[PDB]
This record gives C-alpha cells, structure tokens and sequence, in this order.
C-alpha cells in the first residue's frame, strides 16, 4: 500500500494542475 499511498495525490494532482 507504499505504492498507493503516495501515488493517490499525483493521481489526481496531475489532471487539475494540467487539466
């Protein structure tokens, strides 16, 4: 779950910063 964790922000950090 140290692969989900981290990665759940970025998940979705990514499509609101870019769209």
């Amino acid at each position: 779950r140290m692969l989900l964790t981290p990665l759940a922000k970025i998940i979705a950090h990514i499509r609101e910063i870019a769209g």
